[PDB]
C-alpha cells in the first residue's frame, strides 16, 4: 500500500496559487498528513478536461490511498467519477446533493452571509450588494443564499443588477465596481465572497474618488493576510483555512484506514472580524 | 501494560421527564457502539439535583480512571462545561451549546434547516396556518426549530401569531394540554409541526379524542422518529435525526479527544431525513 493524498484544484495549481486560500489549505492538509506518515500528490492539468485525466491517473494507478477535493462544484464529472469507482475521497465545501452519501468539510457559509448582511442591515445599509465568484461553486451559492434571506427578513429589496459573478481575481472586483458604481442606482454597502474581490473592489472604489468607508461599506470573506494589510484593512470573515485543510485530511484518511465508513459533514467555525472598511448608515 | 479505558456519560436527573424520553436510549446506543470498536465502558452518573450531578462529574475527573466526558444533555450558563474546561479534561457535547460553540466539540443536526424544510413541505401542501409546540424554550435545539419554521414562513410570508406557539416540556401530557388550546381560538390552524415524538403523540391522541381525523382534518409532522412514531395512530411526519449516528459520532469524537490530545474544536452534523406517512 502507498499512502499519499491526492489533491484536487478547481483549476491549475498555477491559478490556484495566486489565491491564497490554496496555500493555506494545504498547510493544514500536510500539518495532519505528517501525523500519519502521508505525503501529497497533485496533477498538473489545467484545463477542466485535464484536471480530469489527472484524478483518472491517480485512480488508476494504485499509488494514491485517497482523495481531497479542494472546491465543490455542481455536477462535478471527478465526483461522478470518484463515486463510481468506489475511491475514498473528501470534500471542502457543501456537495450539491447527497450529503447523506459524501463527507465533507465546510463552514456555516449560509449563516456567515446571514450574520455578514445582519451586520450592515443593522448599520442601516439598505442598497447592500453581492460580488462572487462562479454560480456554479457551492460556497458562492449558499453565501448568496444566507445575505438574500437576511435581506428578505428585514423587507429589504435585492435587485438582479447587486448581484455580480466573476471569478475570484482583483479585476473582478474592478470590473465589479465599474458595474456597480456605474447604475443609476448603486449600493452603499458590498460583500465580497473572497478577499482578492475585496482588494480588487477596494482599489477600484480608491481609484474613482471613493472613500472606503464613508462612501461604500465592504465586508469580504478569508482572511488574507493581505486583508490585514489593506489600507484600510478589511472586514473580513475569517474562515479558518488551516483548520479546513486539516479536518479535512484527517477525515479522509479515517476513511482510507477504516474503511467501513460513515458519511458526516465537519463544519469549522468562522468568524466576522471587523476592521476598517465599515461605517454607519443613518 | 498500563490500561483503564472509560468513558463518562453525563445523564439526566432519574426524576426527570427527560431520562424517559427515547432520545437517551438511543443516543446512549450508538455511544455504546462506537465505545465498543475501541474498547471503552461507559460509566454513568447518578444524582437527581443539579448539584449531585455536578458534584459526580467532579468525583469522574478526580478519580481518574476516566478518559473523557460526553454531555447528554446542553443547560445554559453551564457549569459542569466551566469546571471541565478549567481542568483540561476532553470532553464532547450532544446538541449545540448556547455559548463558546467556536470553543467546544459537539454534535448536531441541522436543527434549523430541518425545521424550514418542513415547513416548505407544509405550504407545498400549501396550508394558511401553521402551529409549533416545544419543548421548553431555553433549550436550543427548540429555539432552532423555531427559527427554521419562523423564517421559512415569513419569506412564504405567512403569518405567526403568537399564538401558534407553545412551550411545554417534552411529555404525552404536554402534548394533550395544547391541542385542547389550539382548537380553543376562533381559527384552527389545519398544519403542525412538534419537535419531539412524545408531544407529537399526545397530539394525534388529543385530537383522536375530540373527533377530528389526521391527515384530512389536521396534518402534523413531529420530529425524531421515535418509532413511538409507527405505531401510533397513522403514522406521520417524521424528521428522523438519526440519533443513534448522533451518540456514536459524539463517541468517536471524545476518542479522538481522549487519545491524541485534540484541541480543535469542530461541530460535527448528522444527517436528518423528513419521512412522510401521516
Ligand atoms: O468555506 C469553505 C470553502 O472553502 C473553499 O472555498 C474557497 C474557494 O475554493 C477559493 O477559490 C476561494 O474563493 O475562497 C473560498 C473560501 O471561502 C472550498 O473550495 C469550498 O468548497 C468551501 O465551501
Ligand atoms: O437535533 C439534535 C438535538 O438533540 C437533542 O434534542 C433532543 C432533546 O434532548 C430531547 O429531549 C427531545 O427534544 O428530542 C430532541 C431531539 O429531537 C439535543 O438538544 C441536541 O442533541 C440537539 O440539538
Amino acid at each position: 500500500t502507498t499512502k499519499t493524498l491526492g489533491l484536487v484544484m478547481p483549476s491549475s495549481a498555477s491559478k490556484a496559487f495566486q489565491n491564497p486560500f490554496f496555500p493555506e489549505v494545504i498547510r493544514g492538509i500536510s500539518s495532519f498528513a505528517h501525523v500519519e506518515g502521508y505525503a501529497l500528490y497533485m496533477s498538473t492539468g489545467e484545463t477542466e478536461e485535464e484536471i480530469f485525466n489527472g484524478v483518472v491517473k491517480m485512480v488508476q494507478g494504485r499509488q494514491i490511498g485517497g482523495i481531497i477535493l479542494l472546491y465543490s462544484r455542481e455536477n462535478d464529472r471527478i465526483i461522478q467519477y470518484l463515486h463510481e469507482q468506489n475511491f475514498p475521497f473528501v470534500l471542502i465545501g457543501k456537495p450539491y446533493d447527497r450529503k447523506d452519501e459524501i463527507t465533507y468539510v465546510d463552514n456555516d457559509n449560509y449563516t456567515a452571509a446571514r450574520e455578514v448582511a445582519e451586520y450592515l442591515i443593522s448599520l442601516g445599509h439598505k442598497q447592500i450588494a453581492f460580488i462572487g465568484g462562479g454560480s456554479d461553486l457551492l460556497v458562492t451559492r449558499d453565501r448568496l443564499a444566507g445575505m438574500s434571506d437576511a435581506l428578505k427578513l428585514a423587507d429589504i429589496v435585492l435587485p438582479k443588477e447587486y448581484i455580480l459573478h466573476f471569478d475570484f481575481s482583483r479585476e473582478s472586483g474592478q470590473q465589479a465596481v465599474e458595474e456597480l458604481m456605474g447604475l443609476q442606482q448603486p449600493p452603499t454597502a458590498i460583500m465580497a465572497t473572497d478577499d482578492l474581490i475585496g482588494l480588487g473592489v477596494l482599489s477600484a472604489l480608491s481609484k474613482k474618488g471613493f472613500v472606503v468607508p464613508k462612501d461604500v461599506s465592504i465586508v469580504s470573506f478569508n482572511n488574507a493576510l493581505l486583508s490585514e494589510i489593506a489600507s484600510p484593512p478589511l472586514s473580513t470573515v475569517d474562515v479558518n483555512i488551516y483548520q479546513l485543510g486539516y479536518e479535512a485530511a484527517k477525515a479522509l484518511v479515517d476513511k482510507v484506514e477504516n474503511a467501513e465508513s460513515t458519511a458526516k459533514c465537519i463544519i469549522i467555525p468562522h468568524k466576522l472580524l471587523k476592521r476598517q472598511t465599515c461605517e454607519g448608515h443613518h
